[PDB]
């Protein structure tokens, strides 16, 4: 057990880790932000996402 | 001088250093351990170390 104190150096002060894990799959996408929806074309080129 | 005192952040506190230095020679091995020695074998293929 550490035992920290809330006054001493930052050495020995607990600090909240997030370990953000992930990994790109074939699955369907689900995480992805509020990013506006487009139009779909059929015979035009353009810069797909 | 640096004039080190007990009642300053980690900055400005001192730091016991040991600088592990070595170098892999040729001369016969001295410091590896306790590791268990095994026997020999002249006639069948071995991962040897």
């Amino acid at each position: 057990s550490y035992g920290f104190r809330p006054t001493y150096g930052v050495g020995h002060q607990p600090y909240r880790v997030v370990v953000l894990s992930f990994e790109l799959l074939h699955a369907p996408a689900t995480v992805c932000g509020p990013k506006k929806s487009t139009n779909l074309v059929k015979n035009k080129c353009v810069n797909f996402n």
